[PDB]
């Protein structure tokens, strides 16, 4: 049902924001840690987002592309196969924005004397510094792992089976910083809010200023991550789709 | 039976205190370690409490809200969902206060040359220094992960699935330090008891003193934490139930 | 029940709990650049191997099963006709821990990691006798709570996976939180004592310490300042769970 | 169909490239860290590529030797069993090169502040630094572990069983750094792309120069790594056939 | 089938050598790490060998000893039993030796700038330094835990159970430094080969001289370690044999 899908898409937006919150939380205070392993533990923590999404059934942009193809044995028609994408997309964003608001209200950016807020500003910052092609390609790369993770999940029967199997694929595109439109729908707007609203005690604790993140604003988010990344994402999904259809009608 | 529910509430209060002690113990001496990792491991250890609770049938204030609604097929009025709430709540409390007690008689505060008891004091102090809205939102975010853990658990094959699916949603809320009213029923009174009743050799070890924790009276506990945290908790359950109503409604 | 069989299952539990503690000492050997909680966690997780040994091989650990033992026969089994057993199992567990002390000594393992291993034993044993009677009982209560809960939660077990990987958290937690368990002690403290009373001069010198740093590691100390109050707290760790269980139950 | 199988081999080629990217990411920034621990953890990350392959039904050169023996129940032919190697091998290669391109365009070679690209250079190089004999022996060793890993995997039930039983055997050959021709197909050429097309800003940022990594070329890769490593790989498969053959045979 | 046994025995030989190699790899350059943490982890790694053995049906000397005793069902008379251990033993051994040669030809003692090969060296040099009493006691402790591991393995439903169960009991016999005759059959000889054939570049890079490892000789491996560890190993097998026997033999 259209409205049902919108609400479950809102839910995914929240699920993915929880994923990123856990990741930021885990990687916060790890300047001394080897970059690989800080990012690794962050990715492993990020997978709560997909274990959640799946185990709970929640529509997340393109995530279940291949499940949907397999629930037709690749003999169903396409309008029927990819209708709601835009409604899901919008539901995802709504969910992520809402969660950002809550997260802001919780005053958590000051966790660890601001280091939490800083991990957000640096993460969200880095993400808005992508050349259109690099961002598309990181978007391709990211949704590759997401779709494959979800896909592999379907063979899993127990709770243990579905979770302990997606952890690796999620941790990999995360700990590699591949770009995912929906995760960034929380992360980048979050770097915005914090940059554009953090008190002086923050900036002072963390030693820094909005100057350092002159790039975190809505306009940049949209044109320098969200757009190229989302595309790359549809390419990642449409790709698995493609290989799917040949392996099947062969 | 009303009184049986009360004993199971008391049991949850106890299981949750077990969880918070394990957490304190994991994180003791982690000023040297990176904030994330220390808190991640803490939260993970803390999940033993929510595992005990579920896999043992203890009643933890509001944890099961989604299940009760699911079973009741969606047809249940709020007064009907809420009758036991106050009974569970207070049974939880007696359980947690009782645990504070045994925990104290065991003389655990001196563990690690005062560093343990000190872990308690710092952890609890930090909680009463919360702005009312921050505390509500932390309470909301706590109960989101709690209900979702219980819910993901509700449909597990193995005992393994039932328990270990919950580990991550728990660890994430405890690593981010969201506020669970009932786990605070142990952490904060445990602090205050140490504050009000610790031996001076203790203060000589930790190099510190009671004035440093002026905000650890019971009144500060209740007004500066327990009240807004319980509120936010309930809101967190209300939002999942409401979400439920959309997808049990459509 | 059957005399010799229960006795050997008991001994075996003593060896299983001793193995638990050894693995703990080994995991937590040399812990400097390491926070207290983290080393104790990793060691305690290492520790649960022992209780997994007991539950999966059916060895008889003093009180570990309390909830099952009363809730099977339905209390349909009388006081003394229930006590004779525990005393037996207990003495068994001890024989086991003790034999394992002998072996772990003959093995010359206290010299492992250049004395550090055996020193780890020394310190870990030193700690356990500096408990006030009350504290030590309360810790006996706390330790057996976790153990019976771990075992208890073990019965819900589906797979081997379920029956084992569930007990790990309640064991690691009781153990890394420093709770007191009488049968584990039956190995740990005597091992501290042999090492402290027999460690070569090369040892004392390599570890950089001395007998007087552990003035308290003596048999009568162990028995009176630990084994008694911890054992008692342990029994209350059982009486507690049984009380709450039977009535939670009888509120039908 | 030769083309469905070529698609599956391409799939394994991509799968194994993803494995190696996860390994580079997991081990980027580890001088403070002990050799064995960082290699072990990169090894563990690596095995995502082989769980992907096996759980998704791809086609990795020789990986399923003992499978196509015992599964055919011994009723299978040498010649009309090994003729496809050529096709699978080429398909693996195209998977490899294609991912090199994607990872190049993604601008990942700069992620982690240049140390991603540096890690690739150091590893990719390292592999062309073996005697013919070292290369072959590392080939037997690598592929011995891969085949045993699948052989154990092809004996499991749940998703867990099928996938986890493979970790130890894979992380093992990867931490020990034994040489698998198919992994080398991504690693070495990706190092070459990075080295040649690597912007001057990159060389400047890491503090190196193409000169540092002279050994990284097509000819050396092919002749001092690829050739001997493939030979040894084949020997490790052959020896597993010989052996497992007599085993499940008598 | 006797020769089949020989092959599964050789295969355990190789299985258990892959065990020790994984171990040397996880533990190279862990000089700075807390002793117990590094060993605990190397021991988590080592269980590859034992899991490989169980899962793939390889026969590791005395490791499945409770089965070689309770299958003939105590009907397992003495001569009737000794007619096999000899075979598995020689098989394990051949397999370990072969893996030694492959590891040497791989050029591997130089990984991490000789630190890996030095790891082998020092671990070799350490096993050869025990009293007879200690070596037997530790051989007892090792095969004891391997038997408990394989034994709890038989109660396992899923593959996941067959393997993850053996992980703690093997990690423990290993992190604790207990002696398993078949695993020493690879490690001490690997140290010897390395010490006897290692390059000038190697000694020079790791900071050392062959002269630091003069205790690593074949005669020493045998009389100082293999004989007593082996005895301990048989006591860790025939011991659970004795015990278990009468346990299920009374009530």
């Amino acid at each position: 049902h259209p409205l049902k899908t919108f609400y479950l898409a809102i839910t995914a937006g929240v699920f993915i924001s929880i994923a990123f919150v856990f990741y930021i939380t885990a990687t916060t205070g790890t300047g001394t840690m080897p970059f690989g392993m800080a990012k690794l533990v962050g990715g492993i923590c990020f997978s709560l987002g997909l274990i959640l999404c799946v185990v709970c059934g929640a529509d997340l942009f393109t995530s279940t592309v291949l499940i949907v193809v397999a629930k037709a044995s690749g003999r169903i028609t396409w309008g029927q196969l990819a209708k709601n994408w835009l409604n899901v997309y919008f539901g995802n964003l709504v969910g992520a924005l809402l969660f950002v608001l809550l997260m802001w209200l919780s005053g958590e950016y000051m966790t660890a004397n601001g280091q939490w807020g800083l991990n957000v500003l640096q993460t969200a910052d880095h993400k808005v510094h992508h050349t259109f092609i690099e961002a598309v390609c990181l978007g391709i790369l990211a949704n590759l792992m997401v779709c494959l993770a979800v896909w592999m999940s379907y063979s899993g029967r127990s709770l243990m089976d579905k979770a302990f199997i997606m952890v690796l694929p999620v941790a990999m595109f995360v700990a590699s910083g591949f770009e995912h439109s929906i995760a960034n729908m929380f992360m980048i707007p979050m770097g915005i809010v914090i940059r554009d609203f953090a008190s002086p005690e923050f900036w002072t604790a963390v030693g820094s200023a909005p100057e350092n993140f002159s790039h975190l604003t809505v306009m940049n988010f949209i044109t320098d991550n969200l757009i190229p990344v989302t595309i790359g994402n549809i390419i990642g999904g449409g790709l698995l789709v493609g290989l799917t259809y040949w392996v099947i009608y062969l």
